[PDB]
RNA sequence: GGGGUAUCGCCAAGCGGUAAGGCACCGGAUUCUGAUUCCGGCAUUCCGAGGUUCGAAUCCUCGUACCCCAGCCA
């Protein structure tokens, strides 16, 4: 439950309505970040909970600014999410000839006239935030005038910015939205789906509650920023004739910290090459989180969790990574990879090797169970073996032994250096029968694998409100090691997630993980006090 | 000017009955993943100052802080 859910409620009570029928209206601009996805949970998650309908709405209105590549991974994105659309996905082009013959009624009524302030102008007469603006020059034109302009403009005879249509409210509202908005502007630019049959394109407010009524939505959900707006939405309805009246619900968008939620800064990340590109893995988009081993679940999670109020927030990386956590810790099977590893000789082990079980998950005996290679010269993490180490270090030190996980206990007592004195290789003694710990790898059965660990993508917390953001990246959001992994994972299958005991969850994929090379990128680490 | 919001570090219930939950954090117990699991603690107070009431975070008054709006962007 959430302020929005309760005015549903009371709406479907007093009989003001007896169906729920809502939109996820993205502009395909860009890709879907975590922000959409809270929309996404929203709109879709409340028709569901409802018996409702909620439609997939492209606000495709500003050509200059979209493209087809845009759209087909926002649809897949809802999709992966485990959302689905009422009907056919929507276009708001697919109301263009609807929203020109609105324009003409608004014209016909004296609502709206054909303006030639220059786009310099425009801004001249408006006013501020503490002066009124003032009536330009145009504004009084007759009907059959502002008839014909418009019909030049829509045919072509007009140059870019040399006209548009505006509505015809008052100069001096309080509500900026309210002095006389451009309803249309000039465009000599080819769409994506009406390719260059218009060259006049309909403003947001003009277009966005008009599609509302049309499609038959009851609740219209938007963020804050277009509370404002709410006016000219009900203004633009309150004046032509359409037989439904959608209502606007504004609630306060997704912040997250450590990263941008900004389609303009996300856009400038990948145009300037600082990310690979929008489904980076370092990238808080919707395909960059399933690249980096997210689960819709787990995304689906987090929107339950962080709520849906009209309080501006921040919400904290820590409570993203426990909803992806929980999931995985759940249902991720274990494996063995060392990261960061360097050779450790057991000469007292005989033989080429034999075989060790290991659970593939311990607290799920359920989830079975595999045969994993142990041996004599086996790789394990450097960080996990000490020549000395205070007493709370539990692993392997100098003359101390440590338990290699599911496997036997081992003493180190002679390590070995190289030129610069770096630890080159640890030899140790096993016992016969003996099966704090640490995971580990037989050399021999090795599987040579890249190992992608990632990190917060900025060194701040709110780098949005910096100077210049790109120059706060975190130098390593993404550091590059080669390790071994268990044979086991030679199989391994992209998207699904493992989790590399005493390290973290990855995963597949990472766009280059080969046959040869396999490519592995750590979703999040493990809790580590 | 106008439109909005102010409850534990970060989120968020509470809608006049005298402060849920989640994340984070501090303890203890389990555990061959210092993970998980597991019990235990964590705002005598809800931006501030008055008012009304038997009684308020929940109503009124005056303040204070922050967010949004001057694209022919959405
Ligand atoms: N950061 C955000 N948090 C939540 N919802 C958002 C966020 N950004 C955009 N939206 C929603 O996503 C819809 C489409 O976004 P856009 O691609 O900007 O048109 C908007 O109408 C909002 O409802
Ligand atoms: N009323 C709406 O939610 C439209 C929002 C608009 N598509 C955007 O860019 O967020």
């Amino acid at each position: 439950t959430n302020f929005i859910r309760q005015i549903i409620d009371e709406d479907l009570a007093s009989g003001k309505h007896t169906t729920v029928h809502t939109r996820f209206p993205p502009e395909p601009n860009g890709y879907l970040h975590i922000g959409h996805a809270k929309s996404i949970c929203l709109n879709f998650g409340i028709a569901q909970d409802y018996k409702g309908q909620c439609n997939l709405r492209f606000d495709d209105t500003n050509p200059v600014k979209e493209d087809i590549e845009y759209v087909e991974s926002i649809k897949n994105d809802v999709e992966w999410l485990g959302f689905h659309w009422s009907g056919n996905v929507r276009y708001s082009s697919d109301y263009f000839d609807q929203l020109h013959a609105y324009a003409i009624e608004l014209i016909n009524k004296g609502l709206a006239y054909v303006d030639e302030l220059t786009p310099e102008q425009i801004r001249e007469y408006r006013g501020t935030l503490t002066q009124p603006g003032k009536n330009s020059p145009y504004r009084d034109r007759s009907v059959e005038e502002n008839l014909a302009l418009f019909e030049k403009m829509r045919a072509g005879g007009f140059e870019e910015g040399k006209a548009c249509l505006r509505a015809k409210i008052d100069m001096a509202s309080p509500f900026i939205v309210m002095r006389d908005p451009v309803l249309y502007r000039i465009k000599f630019a080819e769409h994506h789906q009406t390719g260059n049959k218009w060259c006049i394109y309909p403003m947001y407010d003009f277009t966005h509650c008009i599609s509302d009524a049309l499609e038959g939505i009851t609740h219209s959900l938007c963020t804050l920023e277009f509370q404002d707006n709410r006016r000219l939405y009900d203004w633009v309805l309150d004046n032509i004739t359409i037989p439904v009246h959608p209502r606007q619900y504004e609630f306060s968008r997704l912040n997250l910290e450590y990263t941008v939620m900004s389609k303009r800064k996300l856009n400038l990340l990948v145009t300037d090459k600082h990310v690979e590109g929008w489904d980076d893995p370092r990238m808080p988009t919707i395909s960059g989180l399933r690249r980096r081993g997210y689960t819709a679940a787990s995304i689906r999670e987090f929107c339950k969790r962080i709520g849906v109020t009209k309080q501006d927030n921040t919400i904290e990386m820590a409570s993203l990574e426990s909803c992806i956590r929980e999931d995985l810790n759940e249902n991720a099977p274990r494996a063995m990879a060392v990261i960061d590893p360097v050779k450790l000789v057991i000469e007292n082990y005989q033989g080429e090797g034999e075989m060790v079980t290991m659970p593939n998950h311990p607290n799920k005996p359920e989830m079975g169970s595999r045969q994993v290679p142990f041996s004599g010269e086996i790789w394990i993490d450097r960080a996990d073996f000490r020549e000395e180490a205070n007493k709370q270090y539990k692993r392997l030190v100098l003359g101390k032994e440590v338990r290699l996980r599911n496997a036997y206990v081992i003493k180190a007592e002679r390590v070995e250096k190289d030129a610069e004195g770096n630890i080159t290789t640890i030899f140790c003694t096993y016992d016969a029968d003996t099966l704090g710990v640490i995971h580990w790898v037989s050399a021999a059965h090795a599987l040579p694998v890249e190992i992608r660990l990632y990190d917060r993508l900025f060194s701040v917390p709110n780098p949005g409100a910096a100077d210049d953001f790109l120059s706060v990246i975190n130098p390593e959001s993404l550091v590059i090691k080669q390790g071994f992994a268990e044979p086991s994972l030679k199989d391994a299958v992209a998207g699904k997630a493992f989790q590399f005991e005493r390290e973290g969850y990855f995963c597949l994929d990472s766009r280059h993980s080969t046959a040869e090379k396999p490519v592995f990128n750590r979703t999040v680490g493990l809790r580590d006090t």
